[PDB]
């Protein structure tokens, strides 16, 4: 495996985006895995509809909420995700629109659990998303450098794992780019359950 990998460098990361004051980041951690996996497979960078799944995945809670294997199964299920260009983000729910299947994915897979050794390879095919514990100040407030915490580790908050370095995890988080390293966050690695928790739930989408 590299050492260090960063999937922006390799053309398969679209520009960051903002959730707003909608607790979607289900939705857009989620979305940006397919954006990646898409890219990775046929060489085309297309950015994808989170306002898709924050009105029609009706398992998950719009912006109250929601869980990644209901929206990876809802991408299956209905057959494809459009773009964000047709079906664009409002940061509130609204009815349910018809729209173009433009991606599609095969299925998801789930990393075993608190095993950065086993993320890490993940990482290397492609970003994974994962859950943290954002709940501390010092993560809101976050700026530059390698965090190191503290956190705990309820999670409560998701994001996409889309590159790494040996002491550190290169985080894309949904809150714009005033945020953050330009919307980005260094984690470090700290074994375990991972910092803040980061090594507890993840997962990656699959493509033929």
């Amino acid at each position: 495996l590299p050492e260090q990998i960063d999937w922006r460098k390799k053309g398969a990361v679209t520009p960051v985006k903002n959730q707003g004051s909608c607790g979607s980041c289900w939705a857009f951690s989620t979305v940006s895995t397919v954006e990646s996996i898409n890219q990775i497979r046929t060489g085309n960078l297309i950015s994808l509809s989170e306002q898709e799944l924050v009105d029609c995945d009706k398992k998950n809670h719009g912006c109250l909420g929601g869980a990644f294997v209901f929206a990876y199964q809802y991408i299956i299920n209905n057959g494809g995700i459009d773009t964000q260009a047709n079906y664009p983000y409002k940061a509130v729910q609204g009815p349910c629109q018809a729209a173009s299947k433009v991606v599609s994915i095969d299925g998801y897979n789930g990393v075993p659990f608190c095993n950065e050794x086993a993320l890490k390879q993940a990482v290397a095919v492609q970003p994974s998303t994962v859950a943290i514990d954002a709940s501390s100040a010092q993560f809101q407030q976050y700026s530059s450098g390698i965090f190191s915490g503290p956190c705990g580790t309820k999670l409560n908050h998701g994001v996409t794992i889309v590159g790494y370095q040996a002491n550190y995890w290169i985080v894309r988080n949904s809150w714009g780019r005033y945020w953050g390293e330009k919307g980005y966050i260094r984690m470090l690695r700290v074994g375990g359950c991972g910092l803040c928790g980061i090594a507890r739930l993840p997962y990656y989408p699959t493509k033929a």
